[PDB]
């Protein structure tokens, strides 16, 4: 419960309509949570894809920042102000490793399954290889696998993780009955933001295009 979770999933129908059903260019921005509000705008995305982590474990995993420890960040498109996906980190610095895990990733209702998630993986990739981490791991409930792996994520080989094993038992955040799964920044290809960008219709980017950390 502080280092042990379990996917739940909402179950409550959601209404896919598209709410890039519009025309023109939907503007969008990338930000990092550095204040209350934005903090509750995020809680309030997740909490509308999972039933666990509950309310209280929302509070407890969206922070603001302390390189090192707790991130989340966003996409906010413009026109609207709504979050349309959102991911929340940990980076770790045990001995020679350095390395991030991802607790919570979501896509809002009416944005799913056009291409933000791919987006928004890459920019952690992009940040992770542009900061020193050497891999992003994932604890991944059964339902999560087929999502991380598209992503191309993979499971983590036994000898790697035991390399860590120890570390990650107290200090990570275990999903119940997961699968750990990993990828290592140097096989990330240095266009990959660029080509899910382009994958992602109707969107153009304002600001920065990726993650900052300030
Ligand atoms: C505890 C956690 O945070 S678990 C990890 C995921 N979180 C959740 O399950 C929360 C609820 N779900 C969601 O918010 C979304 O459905 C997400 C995050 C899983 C997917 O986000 P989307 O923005 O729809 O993903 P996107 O459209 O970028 O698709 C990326 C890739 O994943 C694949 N994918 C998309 N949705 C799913 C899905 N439900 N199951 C499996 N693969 C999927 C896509 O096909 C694509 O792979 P491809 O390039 O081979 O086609």
């Amino acid at each position: 419960q502080l280092t042990y979770s379990q996917l739940v999933l909402r179950t409550a129908i959601q209404d896919q309509y598209s709410k890039l059903s519009g025309d023109g260019p939907f503007p969008m921005a990338f930000g990092l949570v550095l204040s209350e509000e934005e903090r509750r705008e995020v809680i309030d995305l997740y909490s509308l894809q999972f039933q666990y982590p509950d309310q209280p474990e929302l509070q407890r995993l969206v922070i603001l920042p302390q390189a090192k420890g707790s991130y989340t960040w966003y996409l906010r498109s413009l026109n609207t102000n709504e979050m349309v996906c959102a991911v929340t980190i940990m980076a770790h610095h045990y001995e020679t490793h350095h390395f991030v895990e991802v607790p919570l990733f979501a896509t809002g209702v009416g944005y799913k399954k056009h291409g933000f998630g791919r987006l928004m993986n890459a920019a952690l990739l992009q940040w992770c290889v542009e900061t020193g981490f050497e891999f992003v791991m994932i604890s991944a409930d059964v339902k999560a696998i087929p999502f991380w792996s598209h992503l191309g994520y993979k499971t983590m080989e036994k000898s790697e993780l035991t390399r860590i094993v120890f570390y990650y038992e107290h200090n990570c955040y275990k999903f119940k009955g997961a699968e750990v799964m990993i990828r290592y920044c140097r096989t990330w290809p240095t266009d990959g933001v660029k080509e899910a960008l382009a994958r992602v219709q109707k969107v153009i980017v304002s600001g920065h295009v990726g993650l900052m950390d300030a």
